[PDB]
């Protein structure tokens, strides 16, 4: 088999494909409506969910771009934001596209604060969304919180126009303070070491669990193939997560492989314990126990656990 055919293991797993569906609809909207829709979603979400502050290093990396926008007149500030949403080719859009997701998120977090305070051009008073935009926002507001925050993050990541700029790599958790996960039905050492090393930010140990040609598929993304690319992804995008696997099932696969499905919850440091995303992991292990393929799926509902 191939990496691409391994994408088919456990085909009964119902992923929350409403998320990429909603992003596709969002992406069709007029840029000002995209910005207003997210503003509306963010303000209403903020009534029950508090977003964690961006990290200090992230803010320093975005500081020069933020200062440039803040110095513009209001019409130019709005144009710059529309440029990002339209994916226009401008210097600002190219800088934005060089950033990791967390830096992009912290950039918009700060702009949102400044818009609330009146120091950056706000969405116009009394703005009404287009017919298509209003329906997109309705869909978002009917989703589970874990799906709502995934829509927002994906919309942020998709902006700008395509070096790589990321936050510094955090030191792994010291061994004496690490916790160990417990998974009903699953004692497989590779799966357990995967969860535990990711929870400890121990990416150098984590990557050694993979085959040389192995791949990791994040939710609604294509597989990331090979140790170099997977390790880069861990270091740039996978810091400070909390994986809470609950239960799993283990089955033989072709050629002496083993396939394992685990379900549980994951927390992002942007929301902490206030949002638990419903997640499945689908592992395909070679005869020596190395990870040939692992897919991480956002599940359609808690009924998929
Ligand atoms: C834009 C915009 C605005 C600002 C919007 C802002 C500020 C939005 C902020 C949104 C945030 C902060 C969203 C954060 C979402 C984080 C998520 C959804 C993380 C999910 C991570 C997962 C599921 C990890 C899963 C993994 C596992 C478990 C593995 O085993 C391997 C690795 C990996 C695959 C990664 C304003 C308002 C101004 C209006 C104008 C436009």
């Amino acid at each position: 088999f191939t990496i691409d055919s391994a994408r088919g293991i456990f085909p009964n797993t119902l992923a929350a494909d409403v998320v990429p569906a909603t992003i596709a609809r969002f992406s069709q909207l007029n840029a000002e409506d995209q910005l207003a829709l997210i503003w509306f979603a963010y303000l209403e979400m903020g009534k029950t969910l508090t977003i964690a502050a961006p990290g200090a290093a992230s803010m320093q990396l975005a500081e020069n771009a933020l200062k440039e926008i803040q110095a513009m007149g209001p019409l130019q500030q709005t144009q710059a934001m529309c440029d990002l949403a339209n994916r226009a080719d401008t210097p600002l859009c190219r800088t934005y596209a060089s950033w990791s997701p967390n830096i992009k998120l912290g950039f918009w977090y700060r702009l949102g604060e400044l818009m609330e305070q009146g120091f950056v051009a706000p969405i116009p008073a009394g703005y009404q969304l287009s017919a298509n935009a209003n329906a997109v926002l309705a869909t978002i507001q009917g989703l589970e919180s874990g799906q709502q925050i995934t829509v927002l993050r994906n919309a942020v990541v998709d902006m700008g126009f395509t070096k790589r700029i990321a936050e510094p790599v955090v030191p792994p958790q010291d061994t004496a303070s690490r916790t160990k996960v417990s998974i009903e039905g699953v004692t497989n050492a590779t799966v357990l070491n995967y969860m535990d090393n990711l929870n400890a930010n121990d990416f150098d140990t984590l990557i050694e669990l993979f085959t040389s040609d192995g791949a990791l598929q994040p939710p609604f993304q294509r597989p990331i193939v090979g140790k170099e690319n997977v390790l880069r992804f861990f270091r740039e995008e996978c810091q400070n997560l909390k994986l809470i696997p609950e239960r799993g099932v283990t089955e033989p696969a072709e050629d002496g492989f083993t396939q394992i499905k685990v379900t549980g919850k994951v927390q992002t440091p942007w929301f902490g314990g206030n949002v638990g995303m419903n997640i499945a992991w689908r592992f395909l292990l070679n005869p020596e126990g190395k990870i040939f393929f692992v897919a991480i799926d956002l599940l359609a509902s808690p009924k998929e656990l």
